[PDB]
DNA sequence: CATTCCGATAGTGGGGTCGCAATTGT
DNA sequence: ACAATTGCGACCC
DNA sequence: CACTATCGGAATG
């Protein structure tokens, strides 16, 4: 209720006086996230009132402002995924549900690009200035980034042409092109300096410095594929008219980008780029094809993690040898079983690969795969190891047969194999040192809980030395008691409490999430909670209630109101919101 | 309607690099 | 008593 | 980030 130039001088003194102790302590930098925070609050009031705008101002800094921690950015827009199509009919039954689905839309047009392969990065430009540039982070809270991001040449720090909106998120991808990622490792090589693996990872870890004089180094570059919140402008319905926009507004923009009538254009398209791919100057690992009309864009919608009027196409991905020197098997949070291949560290398209699931038993066998025997690797859509194949003509003399183990490595329960189901788990329960662990990691997990700072280690030793039982516990922890600890410290025992206690503030979804249930996950966990709006509703509910919830059948029914039913679990809940857990009433 | 098909999730798994701070070295 | 290493978790894909 | 099993619900005969 403040009025503008009483807002100004209030986010300046702050900024001033945080300079201030930066220089007074002699800091390395301003341990502070509440800097970065800080300017782009004034930055975005700025842009507003560019009349209000003092010389002497923050945003006006004359050469390097000093070093600040990382802080975070959130997206009114979720940044998302793409569902993956490998081959031409992955692809037709895309086109097909797309086409199904519309009614008598007919008119469908395809936007084809290239699938750039460095980071998503989202910049905000108010009134046509650059405000902020995020990480997409879990979607919905993101990394800023916006220090490193004004240093990359590519990306203008001001639009020009007509119609500019008000609010206009761009989005795209940030990446280091070959000839820049070889400069980067001359150097590097020239230098005691250390090299990197390969550029999409070498581009990440550029923009996660905290000092941007080293990003100003880095020859990145950038691509616009997308938009986030736009408010006021006049765009086009076409998607690949508000790239063109772009183009003039000064983005950049790929002159790869094209328009498909049909999916054999789009086949002969992603055909093409494959064939051309040597020669494009930097990675890529498909192309995207989306509906080019915003309009049928809006009736498709989006389904949990991605659109339904986009896929990526990826291409094959490269394969190579090495052997399987032994098969581990690691037990989750639901008693789950999974083995892992350790595999003879081998490069694959730009890293070293070590280890492989192998999902279970069936998989397994389906293989064929003795420890010892060779195999055929690749990094599924470019990132992933997988296992492919095992060499049979290559078996070695002496192999070993792989074991599914009958109790668990953990705790040494039985096993259990349900008849009909491929997974085999640990019926220790709460027994189990190892379910206990992994319990806790996922109660503590980026789309649970979030308790930062909180990594297996810290989790294994805390339930190895008895200190937490359940959820609850983690928040009677204190510093003295976590400064005892291996790798733990005054400072760094401090952080976990603080963490802690910011974590008590939640929602009612990432609450129930983090619970836990059977087939309960982050997407059926949002169900639960915007159906019932109350803890008390859905634990009150029935098995038959249950199943009038969207997506929720007799398994999932059955599974929560087991969950509730049990007196156990009761306690965990109220001891957690005993301990200050809580989250917005509706 | 009984089966089969399929869209959307759940659950569990990988490697690179950087900042912070625990830990080791001068 | 700082300075240089390096374990761990964040957080990219 | 990818894969597979599984669940819920739509499609098939
Ligand atoms: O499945 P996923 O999370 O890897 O995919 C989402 C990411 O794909 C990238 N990307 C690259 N090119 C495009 C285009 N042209 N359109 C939409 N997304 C694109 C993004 O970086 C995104 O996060
Ligand atoms: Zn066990």
């Amino acid at each position: 209720m403040e009025s503008i130039e009483q807002q100004l001088t209030e986010l300046r003194t702050t900024l001033r006086h945080h300079e201030y102790l930066y220089h007074v302590m002699d800091a390395p930098e301003i341990p502070d996230a509440e800097y970065d925070r800080l300017m782009r609050e004034l930055r975005e009031l700025e842009t507003k009132h560019p009349e209000l705008i003092t010389p002497d101002s923050p945003t006006q800094r004359v050469g390097a402002a000093p070093l600040a921690a990382f802080s975070q950015i959130r997206h009114e827009v979720p940044m998302l995924s793409l569902d993956n199509v490998f081959d031409e009919e992955s692809f037709l039954a895309f086109n097909k549900r797309v086409q199904d689905r519309l009614k008598n839309n007919e008119k469908v047009t395809w936007c084809c690009e290239l699938k750039l392969d460095g980071l998503a990065v989202s910049i905000l430009y108010e009134n046509g200035v650059l405000v902020s540039a995020a990480t997409r982070g879990d979607g919905t809270t993101g990394e800023d980034i916006t220090s490193n991001v004004r240093t990359i040449r590519a990306i203008p720090l001001k639009l020009h042409g007509e119609n500019i909106p008000a609010r206009l998120e761009v989005r795209g991808e940030v990446f280091l092109p070959q000839a820049g990622f070889e400069k980067i490792n001359e150097d590097a090589r020239r230098t005691g300096g250390k090299v990197f693996a390969n550029p999409r990872n070498a581009a990440a870890g550029s923009l996660r410095q905290l000092d941007p004089r080293i990003t100003a180094k880095r020859p990145l570059t950038f691509f616009c594929y997308g938009v986030g919140v736009l408010e006021g402008g006049e765009l086009p319905d076409t998607h690949l008219g508000r790239l063109l926009q772009f183009k003039k507004w000064g983005l950049p923009v790929s002159d790869r980008v094209t328009l498909c009538e049909s999916a054999e254009e789009v086949l002969a398209f992603y055909h093409k780029v494959e064939e051309d791919r040597p020669t494009l100057g930097f990675d890529i690992d498909g192309v995207v094809i989306k509906v080019n009309s915003l309009a049928q864009q809006e009736q498709l919608g989006f389904v949990a993690r991605a659109p339904r009027w986009a896929v990526a196409f990826k291409f094959p991905a490269q394969e190579q040898m090495t052997f399987v020197r032994d098969v581990e098997f690691q037990v989750g949070r639901t008693g789950a079983i999974t083995p892992v291949a350790r595999l003879e560290p081998v490069h694959v398209a730009g890293v070293l690969v070590s280890n492989a699931t192998l999902h279970n038993a069936d998989e397994i066998e389906r293989l064929g795969l003795r420890i010892g025997d060779k195999v055929v690797i690749r990094r599924a859509g470019d990132v992933i190891p997988q296992v492919v194949n095992v060499v049979l003509s290559e078996r070695p003399e002496d192999t070993r047969e792989v074991v599914f183990p009958t109790h668990c490595p953990v705790c040494g329960s039985d096993v259990e194999r349900v008849e009909g189901e491929a997974v085999a788990r640990c019926t220790g329960g709460l027994i189990c040192g190892a379910q206990r662990k992994e319990s806790l990691k996922h109660f503590v997990s980026r789309r649970a809980m979030d308790v930062d700072g909180m990594g297996d280690k810290i989790i294994d030793q805390l339930v190895e030395k008895e200190y937490v039982h359940t959820p609850a516990d983690l928040f009677k922890l204190t510093a003295g008691k976590l400064t005892g600890l291996e790798r733990m410290g005054p400072k760094s025992a401090q952080n976990v409490v603080n963490a802690l206690e910011k974590a008590k503030e939640t929602t009612f979804a990432r609450f129930l999430y983090a619970l836990g249930i059977r087939e309960v996950g982050e997407a059926t966990a949002a169900g639960l909670a915007a159906y019932f709006g109350t803890l008390e509703a859905l634990e009150a509910a029935s098995i038959e209630e249950l199943q009038k919830v969207p997506d929720v059948g007799i398994v999932v029914a059955s599974h929560v109101h087991n969950f509730f039913a049990e007196e156990s679990n009761r306690n965990v809940i109220s001891e957690l919101l005993a301990e200050g857990v809580h989250w917005p009433a509706p």
